[PDB]
């Protein structure tokens, strides 16, 4: 089989999709793409359709299309965005130049669902548990999110949450960023995603952004004032002289009393936060560890927290030319096989 398409301009952009999907309605766009809500007539479902902006405009563009198609094809978890479909109108490699991605429309992000804010301990518990559950899977594939933030979480009105790996507004990235990755570090880790999860949690229990820096310099100042200036041990792990100084040069920040800052809320929540917002990535709790913690007693089930199949990202090392990335991508478009009902 090979479907028939129809073009239209969802302002000011042109869309070329199988007749399968109807009622294409714009829902947002960034620099790397445009999404539309729509109805999958096959399954009778509502879906999100993403048209990538110019997938192969450059080497940098080429490899990221590829990166995106590859991760999305790999992700099969209820807490992580995956692919229902992927298509192109082209009929040969020769004319390949557009890529479309299909997934379950969620219709909003955490932000979009949460404001004005401060929800019951109960919803926080549930939202964060879904995030730690999807993160468990992703990390288990040897993948680091690194861009975890509210606008990177897709939530529907049933409060079900999915992590999207690529996807801002319509959040301010450095507000959610592990300190280590605002210092040029490192041979750092997975637990940078744990920092952000802590940052999101704080704001949900609190109704306000934990660390709304104005820049990377400010950002660190606010982080330090909560968590305090670094132990001499941590210090010794820092090779970056300039990093050491910036730190070593501050008010000697005392570690603040979580209890007092946070907030009148569930002492379990706070003791978990305590464990997520650590200066040392080496000492930060892990997705899986975080899931087995008292705070999520009513949601936590160890035999329903799957981990992923291994993912080859050896491609990340390579340096190919646009055409090779492009044909790589196409090959993956060609080979895609759809999910089961
Ligand atoms: C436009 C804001 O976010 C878009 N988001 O980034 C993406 O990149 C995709 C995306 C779409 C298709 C795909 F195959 C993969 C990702 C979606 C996406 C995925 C699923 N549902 C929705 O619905 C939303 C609508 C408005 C606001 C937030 C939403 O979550 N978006």
């Amino acid at each position: 089989e090979r479907p028939t398409f129809y073009r239209q301009e969802l302002n000011k952009t042109i869309w070329e999709v199988p007749e399968r999907y109807q009622n294409l309605s714009p829902v947002g766009s960034g620099a790397y793409g445009s999404v539309c809500a729509a109805f999958d007539t096959k399954t009778g479902h509502r879906v999100a359709v993403k048209k990538l902006s110019r997938p192969f405009q450059s080497i940098i563009h080429a490899k990221r299309t590829y990166r995106e198609l590859r991760l999305l094809k790999h992700m099969k978890h209820e807490n992580v965005i995956g692919l229902l479909d992927v298509f192109t109108p082209a009929r040969s490699l020769e004319e390949f130049n557009d890529v479309y991605l299909v997934t379950h429309l969620m219709g909003a992000d955490l932000n979009n669902i949460v404001k004005c804010q401060k929800l019951t301990d109960d919803h926080v518990q549930f939202l964060i548990y879904q995030i730690l559950r999807g993160l468990k899977y992703i990390h288990s594939a040897d993948i680091i999110h690194r861009d975890l933030k509210p606008s990177n979480l897709a939530v529907n009105e049933d409060c079900e949450l999915k992590i999207l790996d690529f996807g801002a507004r319509h959040v301010a990235t450095r507000w959610y960023r592990a300190p280590e990755i605002m210092l040029n570090w490192m041979h750092y880790n997975q637990t940078v995603d744990i920092w952000s999860v802590g940052c999101i949690m704080a704001e949900l229990l609190t109704g306000r952004t934990l660390f709304p820096g104005t820049d990377h310099i400010d950002q660190l100042k606010l982080i330090l004032r909560l968590v305090g200036t670094p132990g001499a041990e941590l210090l010794k792990k820092i090779s970056s002289e300039s990093a050491r100084n910036y730190i070593q040069s501050l008010a000697q920040m005392p570690k603040m009393n979580f209890a007092n800052v946070f907030i009148g809320a569930n002492p379990l929540a706070v003791d978990l936060l305590e464990k997520m917002l650590v200066l040392d990535s080496d000492k930060r709790i892990t997705a899986a560890q975080a899931l087995a913690h008292a705070y999520f007693a009513q949601y936590h089930d160890p035999d329903d927290e799957p981990v992923a199949d291994p993912y080859d990202q050896s491609f990340e090392s390579r340096d190919l030319l646009i055409d090779e990335w492009k044909s790589l991508t196409y090959d993956e478009v060609i080979s895609f096989v759809p999910p089961p009902l």
